[PDB]
C-alpha cells in the first residue's frame, strides 16, 4: 500500500508518439532529416521506420486519454516539440535575461496553429483528473538550430546543435516562454529528457545511431557542458514566470560489481555516469576545460528528480580504472538469459529489478531531493516478461519509500507503443499494442494487472505473485 | 458477443481438487491406493506427489467461489465423489447374474433408494450440500457430473489387477460395477436433485479404458495392457452409462449428458481425408452412435441394443489439441511431433508452441469437433473442459480468446453451444503428473493454500462480465509468438 | 601415453547388431517377441523399429572388421547369441556337473550352422591381431526358456525366465558348451553382460519396455537371486574346460553427493548398487537374517571385472535412507543441460567423465582385480559431443592407471550404430554411422580422432583440448 | 575425385596472423592504428583486441606450414605487407599530377626498381624470402597476394580522415597510393618471381571501399559514411589494379588474377528473380567488367578505357554465404534474418543453422557463384575463401565437406577451378571482431601460441591426400543437424 498522494501514471515522447494521424506530420527537426537520410539507412544506422507512420497521438490523444482514465492512472509527464511551436528561424552563459516584452515579441513567431493544439491536448488530460508534468525537450531539435548531417560529415560551418551556445540560448527563451503559455495547465516541470544520452551516443556511442553521430570525446564534453548550462537557464527562466516546481530528468543505471572486490568500482561508474552531472546542477561544482571550479549561476537550480530505470550493469576493476561487462544489463543478446541466468528483453536488457531500490536509495541520500520515477518499462511485444517486470519494479519503488526515500509517482513507459529512436517500432514498449494499420489500441494483460495496481494504489494480494523472475525454462535461451 | 443464454464458468474434479485440508482426505479409491503405491512410485508411474497436499476445495471452497463471483462466472460443472458418499462395501444383490454380460435393466424404487439411504455417509452428503447451496448462492448454474475416474476401493483394486490377479473387485472389468453406479446415480439425483440444473453420468470413459488398459506408460490405474479387457470395460462403462440414465430419469425430468474427451483429426497431406474419417470413426462415432442411436458391437456382432438408445440429452465436448493422421495401407495412423505427443515447452513440427504438457496449439480443432458433432447428432454441446498447462501464463491469455472465439464461429454456423467451462479455476491435482501440471486461471500455493490470479484471470473476467471477446483483447486471437519461447 | 600392453577397441552385441542382412534373422528370442509384440507397440512400450532391419553384423562381418582395423583397434568384446545355439527346447544350485559325455550329448542339439559362422567370424576377427574377449550373454533368452509375453500378463506356469532354475542350470552348460568349443580362438571370457539392468528393468523399471515387464519388487530379487548364481555356475562350467581368465561386466554409475552433508548417502548407494553384488561373487558374502553368510560355492568366482560407465547418479541423504535426484546423470532432458550446467546426450545422459576415475579406483581399492573398460560411449547422431566425450573419459583411465589401478583396455561402445533395444535405430552410439537402407557405413569424425588415440596408444599433442567439457552455449539448452 | 592437377589448400593475411610474438609488430599501418584508437574501442566500433596478441605466424612460421604438410595441403595463397617492405615515406615523384582523375600509366623499368630498392626494408625483405622459401620446400604451390588491406601510415592516417579533415594522407582517395601501389607491386614480383607460383593484385576491394565509407559499424578504417567517396575510392582501387598488373607483367610472366567478396544473391519469392539479377550487377558483374572488358562509368556517364581492358589472367573467388533480396518499386533490398545477417549460434528465417559469427549455413551459393562467373568471363578461378566462424567445431565439419562437394558439381558442369582454399589454416586476428571469431582447422591458444587439431582438421587430410571426398566421409555433405544445437 502507497502513500495516499501517490500516483501511477506513464511517460511519453513528442517525437515518438504525435505523428501518424492527417496533418501531424513535423519534418522540422534534426531527428527527422537524420531518420531518413539515404546515407544513414544504407549504414544500417537507423532501421528504415519513419515516425510519419505512428500511433498519431496528435489526432487520436482523446482516445489515449479515454484508455488512460480506464486504466486507472492519475499522472502523466508529456513534452512540447520545440520544432512545432518555433519552425522557423528567429533573427559561460551565466544569464539569460527574461522580461515581458521579450516574451511578446517571441508570441509573434510562435506557430498559434500548434500552441492552440497542445492546449486543446493538455486541457483534455487535465479533464481526467491527470496530475501534469511538463518537459520541455525530449531530443529533436529544430533543424534551423541542429543540420546533423553536415556535422556528421565534419562540418561545423552550420548550426550545431548543443556545440554552440546559441542553442543554450534559444532553449532557456524556449523554456520560459512555454511556462508563461501554459503555467495554468502544469502541475510540475521538466527541463529536459536524458541529457547524458544526447551527448553520450550523440558523439561517442555512434553505432547507436544517435545525431549528429560524430565520434569526439572533446565535443562530448562540450555538448554536456552547453547542455548543463541550459538546463540552468532554462530552471531560471521558467522561475521568472512560474512557482511551481522544476526538474529534470535523466537516464540511470544500476552499476553492480562483479565480485566483491570492485566495490571501488561501483562507485568510480556512479561518480563517472551520474554525480558529476547532479553536483554540477545542485552544488554549482563543475570542471570548466581541464579546472575544477564552483558556478553560482549554476548551483541550487533543481527542486525535483526524474529518475529513469530499466536495467543494471556490471563493472569490475581494471588497473587503469574499471571497465563495464558485456552479457548483462544493456548488453545481451536479445530474447535470451544473461550470464547471471537472468531473463532478457526484446531490446537486449536484463532484468533486474533490485537496480530501481539502488538507484532511488542512493539519490536519496546524497542530496535528499524528492523524486518520481519516469521512466520503467520493458520491450516485450508478446507480453511475455511485462506482467513480473511490472510489478516487480513497483515493489522495489514501495520498498524504497519504506526506507525513507521520498518517492511521489511511478510513471510507467510507456502507454502504447511508439516509434524508438534509431531502433524504429519493431520494439514495443506499450501498456497497450497499437496496430500501426488501424491506429487501434488493445490491452495486453499487463496493461490489466496496471489497472489493479493503480485504482487500489497497491499491489494487491491477488497479482503479488508476479513479484518474482519471469521463469526461464519456457522462455528462448 | 454471445447468444443471451450463453454462460462461462470452469470444470473441476472431486479426486483433484478436493484434499488439502485436516479432514478432507479420501483413503477408499483405487486411485488414491494407486498413486500411494510403493512399487508405483518406484517405477516412476506416478509421480510420488500424494492429492491429500492438494488445493483444499473441500474445507476451502467458499473461497474458491468467492475468486470465481469476482470473475463473473456464471456457470461450474463438479462431480460428487462415490466413495465419499459409500465407503463401504453394499451386500450382493439377491437376484443378479454377475455371469450375464448385457445389463439392460437396473430397477430403480423408492424402497430401494431407502434401503441405499442407510449404507450413506451422511457427513459427506451434508458437505456436499453445503458446497452446492454455497455455489448456487453466488448465481452459478450448477451441471452435477457423477463419476471423475477414482472408484471405490471395494469395487477396485488396482494393484490386484495390476498383478494379474482377477479374483478380486476388478473395477469396469465386472458388471457389478455397472449394476452400482446405475443405483449410485439414481441415489444422488434423488437427493441433489433440488440444487441441480443439468447433469453428466461420467467424464472421459474413453480415457478411463484407454489410458487404463492400453497406454499403460499413463500411469493409470489399473495398469494392466491388454486390447481386450480395454474392450470388456468399455463396453461396461456404455452400459453403465445407459443404466444411469434410465436411473436418473427415474427420478429427475432435467437433461441428462456426457462427457468425453476429443481430438481434432487432421490430415498430414490432402491425401489423407480418409484415415480421418476412419480415425473419427473408430476413437468418437462408434461410442455415440452406441448411446444415441443403440447401435453397438458384442463380442464378434453388430447389433442395435434397444435398452442403450435415446440415452443421451446433451454432449459436453472436452477438447485441448489435435491430431494428425495419415493413410496407411492396413489403414491410418497418427504421428509424433504433432497434438499430444510433442516436445515440452517447445514447437511442434508444424511450428506451433507446446505447453508444460507437450501440447499442441490448434483452436481451430474446437470448431472441427463441435461442428461435426452438431451435423452428425443435432443435440446442444456444452464446452466441458478447455485449458493449458502454463504455470507461467506465457501462453494462457492467447489459449483462452483463441479457443472462445472457435466457439463463437461455431454457433454462427450453427451449432447449438450453451456454455465454455474453462479447465480450471485453480491448479490441481493432475493424476500420475503430480502438481506440476498447473492448467488453473488462479495459482495455487500448496503451502498456504492461498490464490492468486494469473493475468489470465483478468482476461477471463473480461470475457465474463462482458459476455464477449471484447475490441480491447482481440489481438489475443492468435498464437503466441514462437521466437521468445523455448525452442 | 599408456602402457605396451593397454588394448584401446570396441564392444558390441549379438542382438543389437547381427540381424540386418540375408538369412541373419534369428526370431527365437524373448527379446525378439518382445518388440514385435502388438500389444508392447500400441503402449509405447518399444519403439515400433524391428532388430531385423538392423545394421547386418552377421552378413558384413569382414567389413566391419577391415575399419576397426584401419581405425588401429586391438582388441574386441562380443556375444554369442545363445538361440542361435540351441533354438529347440532341450528334454540354490550349489553344482552343475559338466563332464565330456554331457558336452557330447549337447553336441547332438546344436544348430552347426550358426555354430560355424561363428568360428568364421571370430577366425576373421584375430587374423587382424585382435584380442577377443567373448561374452557368453547379452540379454535375450531362447523363447523356450522364456516366453515374455506370459510373464507380463501375470501368467507364471510357462517358461518364466530368470525366475527358474531352470535357465540357471542351462546357462551353465550353455557356457561350459561354447568354451569347449571356441577355447582355441577366446583369449578372455564373460559370462554375461549387466545383470543388474536385466533384473532392474525387467521387472521394476517397466517404464523402460524391457521384458518381460511384471512390476515386482520380490520378483526383481529372485531374478537376481537366480542369475548370481548362474554367473557362479557358468564360471565353474567353463573352469573344467579352460584355463582362461573369466570375468563379468557390469552397468555403473558414479555416486556422487549433492552436498558435502551427502557423503554417507553415497557410502549407501554404492553398497546397495555395486558392493552387494560383487562381495557375493568374490568373496560368497550374502546377508541373511540381519547376519553375513558365507557361501562356498559362490566365493573366488571372478578373475577380472568389466566396468560399464557412462554418467553419474546425484544422491541426498533423508531420513530413511537416500534418493537419487532428477536433473542430472540418467536423468536429464534430452539434448539440452544438467541442473549443474553441464551438457546432456541424445538420450538425456549427462557429461561426467570424472565418475569414470571414481568408479574404476573404488573397484581397484575394494578388490584389487583387474581391469577393462567395457563400455563407454554416447548416443550423438550428429558428432557434437563424442570427441569431448571420447578423449576426456580415456584422459580419466590414464589417470585411474597412474594412480595404480590396473586397467588393461579401453572398450568404446560402440564401433557403429546399432539397435538400442527399446528405444530401436533412433539411439546411435557408433563411432561410424550406419544408413540402415543402404548398410553402408561412415567414419564420423570422432572415429578419426580415435585412429590417432588407437594408432599412436595414446591422447596425442594434437588433440588434448578436446579433454574438456562440449560448450555449451552453442548447443541446444 | 578431383582433377589430377587440383590442389587443396589455405588462404592467410599477413595483419590477421604475423604478429604475436616478440619484435614482430608492425605498428605503421592505418589499421594498427585504428584498433588501438581509444575512440573507436569506447565507441564499440573495435573489439579491444590488439593484433600485437595474435598466432604469431612472422615467427613461427615453419610450425604453421609443418601442420599443413602433416594434413595433404599443397597451396597456399599469403600476402605481403606494404608497410613492412617501406615504412618510411618515399618522396613526391617529380613528374605527376596528383589533381589528375585517372592514372592511365606508371612507368616501370629497371633504374627506377633500383632506386626503389634504396628504401626498402631488406630484413623484412629477406624474412619474407625465408617464409616463402619454407613453403615451397614442402612442396606447397603458392599464390602471392599484394595487398589485404592495411596500408603504410604514411599513405593513410585514418583517424584524420574519420574526423573529417581531409588535408593528410587520404589512402584510396589519393591517386599517390595508386601510383605507389603499382610501384610497390612491381617491385614484389621483381624480388620474388622465382619463388611465386600464380600473383594476386588485392584481397576484396569491395569490402575496403564498402566498409570503409558506407557500412561504417562494421568498424573499418577510415569510417568516414559517404556514397559520393565509397565511389572515388572504388574508382582509385580499379586503377590501381589495373597499374599493378602492367607492372607486374613488366617483370614476369606467370598469372596476375585478384581476390573478391562474393555472396550468392537468392529471390525471397519467385517473383524476385530480377531483384537478383540487379544484385549481381550492383555488387558483382560492375566491378569485373571494368577490369576485364574495360567497361567503367567515370563521374557522370560510361566508357570503355583500354587502359582497363584485359588486366585479369584468373578469378579468386572468396565465399561464405548468401543473401536474400526482394523486389522493392525504388528498386531492390537485402533482407535481414537470412545471410550475412542472422543471430550468432541459431538459426535463420529458413531454419538453416548459424555460426559463431551469425553466418547462414548454404553451400549450393557456391555452385552459384562459381558457374556464374565462368559462364561470363571463362577464365580459370582458385576459391581463395571458404570457412566458418566455429571455436567448438560443431558445424565445420559439415561446412567442409558441403562445399568442398559444390566445387566438384562446378567441375561437373565445366568451370575451370583449380584449387580450393579454406579459410583458415589456424585461428587468427578477425579485425573488428578481435580474437572471439576463431576461422582456423587448428586451434590457437594466444597464451602458448601452441596448435590443436579440432577433428575438421582430420576430415580435410582425409579430403587432401586422397584428393576426393572418400566414401567414408560423405555423409558430412549434410546440414547440421539443427535440433542439438541452439536455436
Amino acid at each position: 500500500s502507497f502513500p495516499n498522494s501517490f500516483r501511477f501514471g506513464w511517460s511519453q515522447a513528442g517525437f515518438q508518439s504525435e505523428m501518424g494521424t492527417p496533418g501531424s506530420e513535423d519534418p522540422n527537426t534534426d531527428w527527422y532529416k537524420w531518420v531518413h537520410d539515404p546515407e544513414n539507412m544504407a549504414a544500417g544506422l537507423v532501421s528504415g521506420d519513419l515516425p510519419e507512420n505512428g500511433p498519431g497521438y496528435w489526432g487520436n490523444y482523446k482516445t489515449f486519454h479515454d484508455n488512460a482514465q480506464k486504466m486507472g492512472l492519475k499522472i502523466a509527464r508529456l513534452n512540447v516539440e520545440w520544432s512545432r511551436i518555433f519552425p522557423n528561424p528567429l533573427p559561460d552563459v551565466t544569464e539569460v535575461e527574461i522580461n515581458e516584452n521579450e516574451l511578446k515579441r517571441l508570441d509573434e513567431y510562435a506557430n498559434k496553429d500548434a500552441l492552440n493544439h497542445y492546449r486543446e491536448i493538455f486541457k483534455d488530460l487535465k479533464s481526467r483528473g491527470l496530475y501534469f508534468i511538463l518537459n520541455m525537450y525530449h531530443w529533436p531539435l529544430p533543424l534551423w538550430l541542429h543540420d546533423p548531417i553536415r556535422v556528421r560529415r565534419g562540418d561545423f560551418t552550420g548550426p550545431s546543435g548543443w556545440l554552440s551556445t546559441r542553442t543554450v540560448y534559444e532553449f532557456a527563451r524556449f523554456s520560459a516562454y512555454i511556462a508563461w503559455k501554459f503555467d495554468d495547465l502544469v502541475d510540475e516541470y521538466s527541463t529536459m529528457n536524458e541529457p547524458n544520452v544526447v551527448g553520450g551516443l550523440g558523439y561517442v556511442g555512434v553505432k547507436s545511431g544517435f545525431p549528429p553521430g560524430y565520434l569526439s570525446f572533446e565535443l562530448s564534453r562540450r555538448a554536456m557542458y552547453n547542455i548543463i548550462q541550459a538546463h540552468a537557464r532554462a530552471y531560471d527562466g521558467i522561475k521568472s514566470v512560474s512557482k511551481k516546481p522544476v526538474g529534470i530528468i535523466y537516464a540511470n543505471s544500476s552499476f553492480q560489481p562483479l565480485t566483491d572486490k570492485d566495490m571501488e568500482a561501483v562507485e568510480m561508474a556512479e561518480n563517472d555516469n551520474r554525480w558529476w552531472f547532479f553536483d554540477a546542477i545542485i552544488r554549482g561544482e563543475i570542471t570548466r576545460g581541464n579546472e575544477k571550479i564552483v558556478r553560482d549561476d549554476l548551483k541550487g537550480r533543481l527542486d525535483w528528480i526524474g529518475v529513469n530505470y530499466y536495467t543494471r550493469t556490471v563493472v569490475k576493476r581494471t588497473e587503469k580504472g574499471y571497465v563495464s561487462l558485456g552479457g548483462y544489463g544493456h548488453g545481451c543478446e536479445r530474447n535470451s538469459v544473461s550470464l547471471a541466468g537472468l531473463p532478457t528483453s526484446d531490446f537486449g536488457w536484463e532484468f533486474f529489478p533490485e537496480g530501481l531500490y539502488d538507484v532511488l536509495t542512493k539519490y536519496w541520500n546524497r542530496y535528499h531531493l524528492y523524486m518520481y520515477v519516469t521512466y520503467n518499462g520493458i520491450a516485450d511485444d508478446a507480453d511475455y516478461q511485462r506482467p513480473y517486470y511490472l510489478v516487480s519494479h513497483v515493489y522495489q519503488v514501495h520498498r524504497a519509500i519504506n526506507s525513507g526515500a521520498d518517492v511521489r509517482g511511478y510513471l510507467h513507459w510507456s502507454l502504447a507503443d511508439n516509434y524508438e529512436w534509431a531502433s524504429g517500432f519493431s520494439m514495443r514498449f506499450g501498456l497497450l499494442k497499437v496496430d500501426y494499420n488501424t491506429k487501434r489500441l488493445y490491452w495486453r494483460p499487463s496493461a490489466l494487472v496496471y489497472r489493479e495496481i493503480a485504482t487500489n494504489g497497491a499491489i494487491t494480494d491477488e497479482i503479488e505473485h508476479l513479484n518474482s523472475v519471469p521463469p526461464v525454462k519456457p522462455l528462448r535461451h
